[PDB]
């Protein structure tokens, strides 16, 4: 079957997995587990990252058959391409291709402070420059019931894992939004996500590697 | 007319230039200034960032008529779009995803150590890493005209562009791969594209913000 190869964390493959689930595709998961402090051990990737087919060797990594995927973004077109949710109108392609850089983005922003030796120091201006973010997607989505408009789309995958990084990160982050807490329980309401969330399969932490100051755990 | 804004320098909307120019597309430049060192004043910039009507306030942004849209890959999605320059085959599209995102992190890279202050440390080893990188491209294109396949993409502009800062960089990073020479003199050799680097249009530097350690003028 198809096969999805990344660390044994939550990470970039979230969105993937939720997607894969959503889509109620049919998947095996290569988990790659990553040794302890202070080497932080990658050979278990390293042996294998050069063996696989792919263009440009990276995790995560999709093989469909012939398809060998890397680039996290791109491995979520693939699959949405297949189950027509990539947006129809032009305004909601608009929508997806900006969301898909945004919330990598944001996504970016958040890794780069956690990994950071000084995340501790770093914490207070991040913080304090979080409403501003979390507004701009709460105004962006308005009163769409999904982020591209009323049909749902691989990015409200990505942006669901943006909020949803930042609800565990600080807690009432999402308060002065209500559409987006809304957002929140409309997708994890979604039947098939519900499901997988409550199955053994569902990863949501780690969030980030090991080597991380927050979220290594 | 549309209106393509961004800083008074190459940077990343160096591709969306060279593409606007190929398809030949009615556009203005609405070009901001950075104040010289010590502050590197973004006023010019931030005394109008909100009051664009953006999502999400960023550079380059591109306003066409209604759609007035921000992030880099969305800009050129937007331009290809109208111009049949996305793929038609599925594997056209996923060279197209892969690389869209690729190349963003190769540039990524390059601009982490550029606007690093520690630049002529941290050059040694980018250097002795850039052969690995420039391989990946030059085997992923092969013996293809273009890195889709057989047809122009909107991503050969952004390979362009990833190829051109590296041999600005390091000039003798290309001599090992010939189809990515030949690539850029098929690129270059475009009819429309030999036009616009021939006029006074034209704006290949400075490679990054003032701010930059290196191509920073
Ligand atoms: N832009 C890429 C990032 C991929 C990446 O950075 N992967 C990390 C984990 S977050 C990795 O360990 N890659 C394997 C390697 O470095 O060889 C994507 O979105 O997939
Ligand atoms: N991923 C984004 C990056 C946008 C970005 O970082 N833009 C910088 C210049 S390289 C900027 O000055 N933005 C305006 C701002 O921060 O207010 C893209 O590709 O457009």
């Amino acid at each position: 079957p198809m096969i999805l190869g990344y660390w044994d964390i939550r990470g970039l493959a979230h969105a993937i997995r939720l997607l894969l689930e959503y889509t109620d595709s049919s998947y095996e998961e290569k988990k790659y587990t990553m040794g302890d402090a202070p080497d932080y051990d990658r050979s278990q990737w390293l042996n294998e990252k050069f063996k696989l087919g792919l263009d440009f060797p990276n995790l995560p990594y999709l093989i469909d058959g012939a398809h060998k995927i890397t680039q996290s973004n791109a491995i979520l077109c693939y699959i949405a391409r297949k189950h027509n949710l990539c947006g129809e109108t032009e305004e909601e392609k608009i929508r997806v291709d900006i969301l898909e850089n945004q919330t990598m983005d944001n996504h970016m922003q958040l890794g780069m402070i956690c990994y950071n030796p000084e995340f501790e120091k770093l914490k207070p201006k991040y913080l304090e420059e979080l409403p501003e973010k979390l507004k701009l997607y709460s105004e962006f989505l308005g009163k769409r019931p999904w982020f591209a408009g009323n049909k749902i789309t691989f990015v409200d995958f990505l942006v669901y894992d943006v909020l949803d990084l930042h609800r565990i990160f600080e807690p009432k982050c999402l308060d002065a939004f209500p559409n987006l807490k809304d957002f929140i329980s409309r997708f994890e309401g979604l039947e098939k996500i519900s499901a997988y969330m409550k199955s053994s399969r569902f990863l949501p932490r780690p969030v980030f590697s090991k080597m991380a100051v927050w979220g290594n755990k």
